[PDB]
């Protein structure tokens, strides 16, 4: 009876929902936060626009602030990024969502825009959970009198939360928000240890290429490059890390990877004369991990290596300048997100060409496009954050304040230690981890309580 | 020269061929000496050091000699000193009163001799510190020196703590550094230096076969995240116990087995409460956390025959070694290594298969029974104690009235273009290169193309 | 062209894209393709051959044909084939029966159409083996057959010894290369081929974080040692069973806890054998022998609830799978990955917690839930399958007078000098470079500059 | 007690109690001491026995005596043996003649010591040997000795070479079993051994950080292997070098770079051939090969300023330290550490920056700046060593008949059933359990249920 949703084929509803349920058992701190709050309700009345990678992960999210009280309106964050049976299993048990795997971009600005209107007027939205900003700026942008009802943006990603304090900078920023990607159960979890889990996998998956043995290059060293030089160096590849940032290239230096650059002595001057190409000519695969534009531009396409890969892990396709690509040269695909390019020329390719590199996903979050992201365990904590978030922002009720109380209030703020602690004893429990109590005599030797928090807020863990 | 006291001075030569090596190893050190040499920023600066007299430490106190200090120095150790290196800088015309094997009361007289010239308080003006006993023995004895004294520049997380309670309970009388949390000493020094030099240590000391063995690691910050990766690398079996559920988290997801030494994790002091079945597969126990008794008497007990017990956290109380002391046996193996028979305390059998193996008599294991960390690591921490050292005294606290004292009074840390500073001299000790933004990419991410890269907030 | 049977054939242009991908990472299969085709070694051959019909065994049948031979394909196992490979193997006008998710029947009638052209037996004369029931259905169902076969080369452990069994019986009927036992085959293909791919079969089949979870690798062969460091490079916490003392030394200098299912090791068939401490932590459980049940009941039943099943060995028995059709209720949640519910056999709770998760029901995982060794590694093992192809062909075995015959009716290997010099186009493959031994070297050593470079003694 | 010579006797109670530790650390050793200690099976055994003087050949002394052997002992390198150990080893009656740091006179000297009692050849006969040069001078200069002895028993690669040389040549004259290639020894000793001890002996030496730093490893077989590992797991960035195309690959697959010193690998002789830009970014290079000039003069001058250079194959001829000697000047920086100076032969500056530094001037680094592989892993091949010399012993060659002796006349390995009894008795050290096959298991796989477990072809 329920129609209003669109995803690519309902009929693999029963499917995704065989996945949900396993997915849940690989999700403790998510689901401890289900089975605690069902009771009151804490989100009873929310009204969340939703906009974050329809997988299965976030399948659990999405019926666990439900199961907590909310109605939602759904949408994925990138046109490849879907899974259809988690899609499909959501738009089943009644929930509006407007997501598939390899929409085109108008596409999704469509799908957004169905989650912030209903019957084509807008919602009555009263909460944001997004992954990246995107939605965010449309509200902003387009629709700002729904900000006047809202309480609050959650902020699941780097880029995201970038942009919000940008706009609060400016003055710009309507709602408060939570960044949910500096809790260290998000940041010091998914964004490294969930790149190393499927990074790797997403390679695999799209070329089948050992990895043993071949050189690459990582562009980056923040959480996703750290997690993804460790998928890759773990797997016998010979790993090189370029960063703009000394600190984080000292610690690629003692990780045991060499630092070097694209470009001579370190200076990009926009020439061909400026690239190493002595060391791209050597490189079998370049990953971009920035959250930056045109880190791997097209003077470096230029002189990889015949027959490499070329992907990108951080948020947007712009790492990789694959404007360059479409405009001068061939793509010839292998298979759903797999091309390669052809550097002979612009239409037309010889078939048996040898000069081509390997794009994947066409340059959009590879983890997401050709495997599908972050594993259920790991998702978990991001998730649970995101619950916590929403709750809070919720009860606080923004909107609704005095004045002088919103202008108080107007802030991008992380969540108390004692909930990313309680995030992550739920995750360790999963593990069939102990954690040890401190007796008191301990608890007062280094000055916490035996029940935490266990670190000062300068800790960086 | 007489003014110092050290194991002995015919070390020093060969003491200085190993500072000729270290300092080609410390390039973000000696690059200050090169940087601030001419403008002199430490000429007047009087600086009571208390910190491991290592040949590491020897590059620190020349690189501060350098830039104008004068300093009087000891070892905030018993078994840290490298006698080589203390010779060296008592041969250079240095007061350093330092060796390794120091008894606890000459731990103290060294201690009493940097304060004390001639009989009288130096007229000190800055501290630099590991550990906090120095600025303990300041606060409570000698509370007039630190009204001349200008800052106080902390090595480690133990001092930090120290620090910290002071100035919560306002009891803290001058400025600090906490050198410990740039990313360049806490996520380099705590947590590299701990890889490099514990199994390190426990082969000099031992020389067991680690791969294939069963570790238990007590801690997993730093300290505790370095030690287990010093294992795991050998190829132990590692299991790591926490109180912290996030760096449990994080244990857990670098691939280690998360366990208590209790049952449900509760320390009730009983027997019953030791996991046996656990600590009876356990060949080595290392404590990494700054807390108190982490490896308990009952769990001295309840050790697999023969298991290796150590510490690397700052202090020897980490492990019940009193209880040892007053229950069993020890035996000499060699200097820093002791056989402790379980059998009890009236002499043993020279057979006894019912022993463990203590490590440093429980104190620093890293420095005890080898060198500590290696200088390119070193590197970071000191140039990072050397530029501590310039912004406190060029600040002049103790010039200032009280009430603009009291505004003054701050724990904190260098900012963090420091910071960036001296790992850009790490990495090009690597032969590291770092890429340099655009105008166009620096403004996309909204830093300069000179950084800081990074929101004070970011944790790397 | 008619003359195959495939899943779709619309598939080919896909299947031909990823070909000539596969070219460029197999070297030394395609430096022999470009090698031989002048001569055209194998004209006149006639090969049935039988083994998994991937991208990779597309690119061995090519090289088969284009160096002069005819063949007749199908796959050793009912999941491995990729049907884009199969689709553009039929597409060339080659005669293949494969389709991934094949049943037992459709299986034998595969192979059957291998052997029959038109009804009758095709005029054979080589054969190519992965596993030995291509093999055993010749020697067993069409003896007359094997009469005008000149040799087998067989690819992989379980059917070596398949072969070695019939040699000793009496028997074996024709001569055979043990392609497995080439170094550039058994140190490449059967350890670094599963670390590839064992995770990547368990990820595409679950999606399961592997980091900070309990692992138990049955076997440390070359298949155990691989698998083990697939899941150990993720950050599993990995523990190896063996029977084998000199694999198990191995395995915990390779920082493995070597256990077993087993108290103290012994199998009685009880359940009160069972160590259900250890089975009940276990989260994956993955059998490498070929061996029979190595996975048993009273182990299944025993195993933490949710865990995941799985067999990388050549044949689903290493697995009592049938005792979990007999006894539990399965429930698909995708074509190669099944939830076993524990709670009976009759229909199962949707939401029931008490099951196993098997993969690929029981078969080689990494081709049954992914797509098998990546292509550089296949490149060794297909080069040592063309060339023993080529020796087998070029001896002409079935045309010898009976005592020549007698002579030459053996299990033999390929010799060092050709194993050698497929690695070294591996090695160019990765960009490597081999140092040339100067003459006074390999006068010191005692070996030719050219090779070979070691013993027939030694193990690599 | 006179017939000895050792350093300082008054180490023996240290090594006492070191060898006490060892004995815990060596499980299948002292079990076989257990086991045959009743039987005395080398009672009138006369062994000449010249191998590393450690701790660990200690407990394989004593366990040779208490089977019934007299021994006569020298050590096979100048800077390997543990002088505490020599001590021990003296003080129990027990000829020894060895010291760290002997003279190359001295070196030969100690040898003849155990060759004479009073003056006169001893009443030898069996040979333990570690590279041969015992070997060698008994067949060079003491041909009348071998008359009356049955065996040689010989622990290294090197040294089997030699044997195998011999025998190819004719002049071997008494059967010698091949120790190195029983798997409880060549890949346990040659590869772990080297594991352990290479990054321990360079971290002794110099106290450098590794990690991040830049290394070349000069082979890849057993020691090649180790030594890699060792590196790596430190975090240094490595790059192997080979002649055998197969152990490249391996390198490959394992996670290295494969690269040559010389430009596509041709060693021409001269400067022009050398890849100046890849010696030019190393900072440690380490020979593994067993063969000759593998670190030649050309790669000395190109070798990145402050380069660490070391040898961990048996000899020193791996490295040109000859050219050394002739052109550079050399600073001793402590014992077993030289700084060479490439600025000329006539002195040096103490503060110039061209130099090298290499460990124990060339000599088996581990031993030397360490303490060699740890009893665990010597345990194994010291296990080896005793059934060798029962086996030989028993055998009595010497006494045989002439048809007799000209078919055991032969270097030959122990059976695959000892080598998995040693290996058992190293898992159980551990606390491993191995599996007991069943009886349908065994019949499944073709084995006797109590092993041996893999053909004589199987490579581990
Ligand atoms: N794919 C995923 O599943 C996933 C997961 C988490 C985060 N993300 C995204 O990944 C990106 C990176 O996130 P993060 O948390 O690691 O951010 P981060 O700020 O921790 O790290 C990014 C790093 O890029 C470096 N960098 C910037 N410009 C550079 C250049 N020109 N060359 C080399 N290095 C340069 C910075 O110095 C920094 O250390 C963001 O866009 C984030 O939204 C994606
Ligand atoms: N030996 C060295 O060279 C060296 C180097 C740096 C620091 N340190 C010292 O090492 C210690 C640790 O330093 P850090 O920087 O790692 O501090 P840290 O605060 O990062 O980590 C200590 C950890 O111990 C844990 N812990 C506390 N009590 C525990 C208990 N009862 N059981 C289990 N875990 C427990 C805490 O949760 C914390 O994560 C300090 O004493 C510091 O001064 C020594
Ligand atoms: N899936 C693949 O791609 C692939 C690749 C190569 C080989 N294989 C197959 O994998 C299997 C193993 O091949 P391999 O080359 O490693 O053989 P192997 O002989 O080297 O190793 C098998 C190991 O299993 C051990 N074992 C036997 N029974 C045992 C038991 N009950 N418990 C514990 N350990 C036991 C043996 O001791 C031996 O070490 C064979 O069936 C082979 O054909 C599969
Ligand atoms: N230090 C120790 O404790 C220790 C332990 C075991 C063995 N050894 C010694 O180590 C040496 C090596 O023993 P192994 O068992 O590894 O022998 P191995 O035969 O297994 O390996 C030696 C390797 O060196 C390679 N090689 C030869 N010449 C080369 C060259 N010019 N460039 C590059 N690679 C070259 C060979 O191809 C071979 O793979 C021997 O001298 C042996 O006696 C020392
Ligand atoms: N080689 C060394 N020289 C001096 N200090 C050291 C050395 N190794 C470790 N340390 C210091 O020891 C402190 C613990 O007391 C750490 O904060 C660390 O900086
Ligand atoms: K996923
Ligand atoms: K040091
Ligand atoms: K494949
Ligand atoms: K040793
Ligand atoms: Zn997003
Ligand atoms: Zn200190
Ligand atoms: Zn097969
Ligand atoms: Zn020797």
């Amino acid at each position: 009876g329920f129609t209003d949703y669109k995803v690519a084929d309902i009929t693999l509803a029963a499917w995704g929902r065989r996945e949900l349920i396993i997915a849940e058992s690989e999700m403790p701190a998510l689901m401890g936060l289900r089975r605690k709050y069902a009771g009151q309700q804490p989100l009873k009345g929310a009204k969340i626009l939703g906009c974050i990678h329809m997988t299965i992960q976030t399948g659990v999210l999405i019926e666990t602030l439900v199961a907590l009280g909310a109605e939602v309106r759904w949408s994925s964050c990138n046109i490849f990024s879907t899974q259809d049976q988690a899609a499909a299993a959501i738009a089943a048990a009644g929930i509006p969502v407007f997501a598939w795997k390899g929409e085109t971009e108008e596409e999704y600005e469509w799908c957004i825009e169905q989650t912030i209107l209903k019957d084509g007027q807008p919602w009555d939205a009263n909460m944001v959970l997004d992954d990246g900003g995107d939605l965010t700026e449309i509200l902003h942008k387009k629709y700002p009198q729904m900000l006047e009802r809202i309480h609050g943006i959650t902020e699941e990603t780097t880029t995201g939360v970038h942009r919000l304090l940008d706009m609060l900078k400016n003055g710009t920023l309507k709602v408060p928000a939570i960044n949910v990607n500096d809790s260290v159960t998000k940041s010091k979890n998914d964004n490294k240890y969930g790149c190393r889990h499927s990074l790797n996998d997403a390679i695999k998956r799209g070329t089948d290429h050992l990895l043993s043995g071949k050189q690459a290059l990582v562009i980056g060293y923040g959480d996703v490059g750290k997690g993804s030089s460790q998928s890759l160096r773990q797997e016998g590849m010979i790993v090189k890390v370029a960063e703009v940032d000394p600190i984080c290239a000292m610690q690629a230096c003692m990780d045991g990877f060499e630092v070097v650059s694209p470009y001579k002595n370190g200076i990009n001057d926009g020439t061909e004369a400026s690239i190493d190409a002595a060391l791209l000519g050597k490189i079998d695969l370049i990953v971009t991990t920035t959250g930056n534009v045109n880190v791997c531009d097209a003077n470096m396409l230029k002189a990889l290596k015949k027959r490499a890969v070329v992907c990108n892990i951080g948020h947007f396709d712009n790492e990789i300048d694959t404007a360059f690509m479409r405009k001068n040269w061939a793509w010839e695909e292998v298979k759903p997100q797999v091309h390669k390019i052809h550097r002979t020329g612009k239409d037309g390719f010889d078939a048996h060409n040898d000069d081509y590199l390997i794009l994947l996903a066409e340059g959009r979050l590879v983890n997401l496009g050709n495997a599908t992201g972050h594993p259920s365990r790991i998702m978990d904590g991001s998730f649970a954050n995101q619950v916590l978030a929403q709750i809070h922002l919720f009860e606080q009720k923004y909107a609704d304040l005095p004045a002088a109380e919103k202008a108080k209030r107007l802030s991008v703020e992380v969540l108390p230690k004692k909930l990313d602690e309680e995030v992550a004893l739920e995750m360790v429990k999963g593990f069939g981890g102990v954690v040890t109590q401190l007796t008191p005599k301990q608890a007062e030797y280094i000055g916490v309580s035996v029940e935490g928090p266990f670190k000062p807020d300068t800790y960086r863990y």
